[PDB]
């Protein structure tokens, strides 16, 4: 239906559980004007073998979730920030594009092109396999009878599928480089930190996205799994998710410094940039 | 506590887990046979990867291992006997370093045979996605020996736990390894992004926790599900086995939306495993000949 009837309460309890178990805020990364341009530049090129323009603003709404979501004050490789910007802004058109735009041969070719540009030969062929695999799975998956068995059955058999579909196990496989740290490296290529950190992305997103995708009838929404319309169910079911993400965070807090700085920037981050931009206040 | 168990509910257990398989999965296993040249070829490619690092290991102890992979494969849509060597291997050679001491971990000396098994049973793309996942799985085995992450995901709560097996008990090793046995396209793809590994997590490691549980806690060994309870108490034991086996349903009758081939090698790798599981050495007494401790 419409989560709207809970929008400011619910984003007061989300930001209170940040401020009072993760504390340390994100905060928003400068691209130098030589660093944009070049984004945007291989932003339009990759999506223009599809048909589809993309708007300035667009480009800038997607692109929030990677200049909020990472963490700064450890960025060693900014080459690969801006991989994983072009990587997530592209990312973002394929999401919401109609499957039988969705040409393999053509788009496949840019993905690994960025990948090339950005990384060294044994990163870029992780970060592009990583992106193959995300496209490839949301192409696959679209009104697919998995998907729907796995995002009606329970909370646990949906995060599993969001652990790929959410796009966390891809961002991890193309932000490594960005740190160079091994723990980090060896968490991301394992999809350990992907597991880490699903619920948090997640159950975030599906809040404030969840009226986009009822809108355009996309199941892909762990609030599907809850009557809206009950406000006590939803807020047994909320609270119930609220629990998730503490618990994940505290385990995340068992992570060496540098590992959870970067998973707890991520879940924070993408809170902020969520509902701050303007992706997720319409439809 | 010292010598804690399980023995006194081995007999109804097995008889849970059966039941619900016959309920709920209905296909039986079937165990892949290997004529006698390729058991020797397998056992022969695991004696030289393991050599370097200095301790003779049995055939007994080869074919006590390879028992999981002649079990828990899917002879009905095998197309690749070279790739299941492979599989038969690796599991073989990674079984070794499970059972090790760190102090034997040499990558060095180790990760150059695993990567001559791959060359030699795969193609050039399939090699090097069985490499990284070999590699991965005896990282992540060697780094956790101690770890306080270890600690947290296994004692926080089952869902922190199977999140941790979804790697550490080897099972997106084994389907990053096995997707080329079958060229199936959409097996493939779910080896890929692991959510092969995902949906078949719980069915193996419940089965194995459960009859690997008097093995590992004497060693001392803290990843096994059933260390969140109280297995001394009945009461507390039965609640959380039946919860165990309620998750282990809920994924098997998720897996049968997966296409028909892929269900079936996910239903034949959670039932073989349990066949395999309750019929060899290795899980018939603590401490044997097949599952004793390697050491320094
Ligand atoms: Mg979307
Ligand atoms: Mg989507
Ligand atoms: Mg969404
Ligand atoms: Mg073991
Ligand atoms: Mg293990
Ligand atoms: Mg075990």
């Amino acid at each position: 239906s419409s989560v709207r009837p809970y929008l400011e309460e619910c984003t007061r309890r989300f930001q209170e559980m940040f401020d009072r178990h993760v504390v340390t805020r994100p905060t928003k990364v400068e691209l130098t004007d030589a660093e944009l341009r070049e984004v945007i530049d291989d932003c339009n090129a990759a999506v223009a073998p599809l048909g589809k323009t993309v708007s300035d603003e667009r480009w800038i709404s997607y692109v929030g979730v990677v200049l909020w979501s990472q963490s700064p004050r450890h960025i060693k490789d900014m080459e690969a920030f801006k991989a994983v910007c072009v990587l997530n802004c592209v990312t973002f058109v394929w999401d919401d594009m109609d499957p039988a735009l969705h040409d393999f041969g053509l788009f496949l070719p840019q993905l690994r092109k960025i990948c090339e540009k950005y990384y060294g030969p044994e990163d870029a062929e992780v970060a592009y396999e990583a992106a193959r695999a995300f496209v490839t799975s949301d192409h696959m998956f679209r009104d697919s009878p998995i998907k729907a068995a796995l995002c009606t059955t329970s909370p646990e058999q949906y995060f599993r599928f969001r652990v790929t579909d959410i796009g966390v196990d891809f961002w991890m496989k193309m932000s490594y480089p960005i740190y160079r740290h091994p723990e980090f490296t060896e968490h991301a290529k394992t999809s350990l930190a992907a597991r880490m950190t699903t619920r948090g992305l997640t159950i975030v997103n599906d809040f404030y996205s969840y009226d986009r995708e009822v809108s355009l009838g996309q199941i892909t929404n762990c609030f599907r799994l809850c009557d809206v319309s009950d406000e006590t169910a939803f807020k047994e079911f909320f609270q119930a998710r609220l629990d998730d993400m503490i618990e994940d965070i505290e385990c995340i807090k068992a992570f060496d410094q540098l590992t959870q700085d970067v998973f707890l920037d991520l879940i924070y981050g993408n809170f902020v940039w969520t509902t701050s931009n303007k992706r997720y206040k319409t439809a």
